[PDB]
């Protein structure tokens, strides 16, 4: 589990969004596994605006923050999960590291801020849904 809190937006894994998130929906893309909802209170997080390929991610299933190299966001074939059938996931970044389904929402950060959240995993890879292309998160 986990979320990004930037301005009056909450960024969550689409598959973990709550009734409240859907009632207060701003934007969602099933192909990216992202949903953004509106918040009353201001968040503290800064989104990275960069093409960094090194960062650190939180892995709840290890209670550990791991430094990783990761690929640039791309379209990747993702095997079926409990929430999605096997399909191509867009804006996805891969790193060699430990992920379990419950690790989704773990933040990947670089020197510039939040890069994305854990979305996919298994086979010793972790997949992060990029948010850095979502420029509108920084305003309104
Ligand atoms: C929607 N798919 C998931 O819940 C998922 C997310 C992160 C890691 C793994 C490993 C297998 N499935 C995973
Ligand atoms: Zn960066």
């Amino acid at each position: 589990s986990g979320a990004i809190y930037v301005g009056n937006y909450r960024v969550v894994n689409r598959h973990l969004a709550t009734h409240n998130d859907w009632a207060n929906l701003v934007w969602e893309d099933s192909s990216r596994d992202l949903l953004v909802s509106s918040t009353t209170a201001q968040g503290c997080d800064t989104i990275a605006r960069c093409d960094c390929q090194t960062g650190v991610y939180y892995c709840s299933s290890r209670r550990k923050h791991y430094p990783v190299s990761f690929s640039k966001p791309s379209l990747i074939f993702v095997e079926a999960s409990e929430y999605y059938p096997a399909r191509y996931q867009s804006h996805l970044m891969l790193a060699v590291g430990h992920s379990e389904p419950g690790d989704c929402g773990g933040i990947l950060r670089c020197q510039h801020g939040v890069v994305g959240i854990v979305s996919t995993g298994g086979n010793g890879l972790v997949g992060f849904a990029d948010v850095r292309d979502l420029l509108w998160l920084d305003e309104e």
